[PDB]
């Protein structure tokens, strides 16, 4: 688990998103395991505006931060999931690294701030679903 907090926005996994979350809809997009909700407190977390292809990620399966070389967003097959049907998702990121169904929402983060969450894992790979292309999170 885990979200991203920028300004009046929460960004979860869509496939972890709560009834609230969904009552407080502002985006979501099926295709890239996103959904954006509205929140009344101020989010301190800032968004990379970038195209870094290093950084460092949370895996909360090993309690630990590890820095990956990472793919830019692309439309990936991604293999069966106790979530979703193996098929394509859009703006994934893949770096070589663990991963594993709890490990969803754990943040990687560049010098320039939030890149985007841990969305798949196995077979050795981590997916990061990018937010760096919805610039509409850091305004209003
Ligand atoms: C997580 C999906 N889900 C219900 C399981 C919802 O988002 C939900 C939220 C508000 C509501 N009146 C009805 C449904
Ligand atoms: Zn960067």
């Amino acid at each position: 688990s885990g979200a991203i907090y920028v300004g009046n926005y929460r960004v979860v996994n869509r496939h972890l998103a709560t009834h609230n979350d969904w009552a407080n809809l502002v985006w979501e997009d099926s295709s890239r395991d996103l959904l954006v909700s509205s929140t009344t407190a101020q989010g301190c977390d800032t968004i990379a505006r970038c195209d870094c292809q290093t950084g460092v990620y949370y895996c909360s399966s090993r309690r630990k931060h590890y820095p990956v070389s990472f793919s830019k967003p692309s439309l990936i097959f991604v293999e069966a999931s106790e979530y979703y049907p193996a098929r394509y998702q859009s703006h994934l990121m893949l770096a070589v690294g663990h991963s594993e169904p709890g490990d969803c929402g754990g943040i990687l983060r560049c010098q320039h701030g939030v890149v985007g969450i841990v969305s798949t894992g196995g077979n050795g790979l981590v997916g990061f679903a990018d937010v760096r292309d919805l610039l509409w999170l850091d305004e209003e």
